């Protein structure tokens, strides 16, 4: 109700933030401009004092930031969790840049055709990073200990544009899967992504490569399908649209 | 004499902390691996307890921050120059991002062999952020008032990593030439880019596209030769082996 975070409708890029904007329980507005709807950006760029032009933005009206990797900090610290002493921030700043360095290095080739052989160069070069918070996430629940960080939402976003280009890749990593759960576990975040204010895909940009878009989507061939080809075996209660797991052989004819 | 950079030999990436490492008169230690040499990191990556394996590293003892973008932040802090108020270090945030969006915008493109033709996408896209901090330079001489701040020595680094992909363009921008100069002004970095520990070349990577390398180099033919050919003309007093701006005519023959 006043701070507005403009950038877009896409997910990943300012989502990090988003996310954090309902952990602490913060009222916002914000803009959320569409594919060719952002003929309205061009044009809307300058009117808004915006200091350095961009998207995304903020104004808090006290202060029209820029930037994303700033206006989620500004609006953190104002909750006071950005550091606590000299060597604390860094670290939430070195862990920043640790989460970074997967969501951006995701971002880089998610755009550019040349994409396909590029995921194979990371994909296959990533799962050295991924193995970093994994053990540091050991004693301390969460990235920093019990009470959340900021690069908790970034980080449980990055393995969530990652992870829907290899679902197997969260595997050899149990540590991760609790965490990434354990932060969609709270009723803040909970009720967010059930929330009718939560957008799926896209994850990069529009079209991108694995951008793509359709929002909160599915329309092709899903997981399973049985219908009424055989309407029973499989399911034990999933207390979930997800909650999948199962696997069946038998294989081949005779 | 006790904190350790590390990083690397190569300029862009970690020098704009070394340069903030000299206006603070801050003492330290680092290693400057070379190329072939760097068989001699993936073995010392580990031994040590780095948080966050990585280049570029510090090593204060009190803490081994990782990450480049928070180790000049923490060795900017102790100094205070983080922020004031949290409208007052967003800004500084902001400032940081805005300058990253040229620096990395130029190191994203200067390691494949596909460069050639990027350039030649944002060289004709960037003069639109250059023209940001132009008027951010108007009643305040630096980026953020008097005191100087770290992302002036980002900024400085920007402009010297883009400067060498286009001299003609730091030109239709008065304001940061003088800045740019307003920078290598103060007697700290006067004397740290005429020092033993100064290093030019590469800007990105080795061999990279853009990055290349040979360090502190020249090599080829340079701007004006002049020999024995004709001496006399043209000289007006330098006071700098640089001091350029001459241009002569007359062309063609009859």
């Amino acid at each position: 109700m006043s701070p507005i975070l403009g950038y877009w409708k896409i997910k990943g890029l300012v989502q990090p933030t988003r996310l954090l904007l309902e952990y602490l329980e913060e009222k916002y507005e914000e803009h959320l401009y569409e594919r060719d709807e952002g003929d309205k950006w061009r044009n809307k760029k300058f009117e808004l004092g915006l200091e350095f032009p961009n998207l995304p933005y903020y104004i808090d009206g006290d202060v029209k930031l820029t930037q994303s990797m700033a206006i989620i900090r500004y609006i953190a610290d104002k909750h006071n969790m950005l550091g606590g002493c000299p060597k604390e921030r860094a670290e939430i700043s070195m862990l920043e840049g640790a989460v970074l360095d997967i969501r951006y290095g995701v971002s880089r080739i998610a755009y550019s055709k040349d994409f396909e052989t590029l995921k194979v160069d990371f994909l296959s070069k990533l799962p050295e990073m991924l193995k970093m918070f994994e053990d540091r996430l050991c004693h301390k629940t969460y990235l920093n200990g019990d009470h959340v960080t900021h690069p908790d939402f970034m980080l449980y976003d990055a393995l969530d544009v990652v992870l829907y280009m290899d679902p197997m890749c969260l595997d050899a990593f149990p540590k991760l899967v609790c965490f990434k759960k354990r932060i969609e576990a709270i009723p803040q975040i909970d009720k967010y992504l059930k929330s009718s204010k939560y957008i799926a895909w896209p994850l990069q940009g529009w079209q991108a490569t694995f951008g793509g878009g359709d929002h909160p989507p599915k329309s092709d061939l899903v997981p399973r399908g049985s219908s009424y080809y055989q309407e029973a075996k499989s399911s034990k209660i999933m207390e979930s649209f997800k909650n999948m797991v199962p696997q069946q052989a038998l294989v081949n004819s005779s």
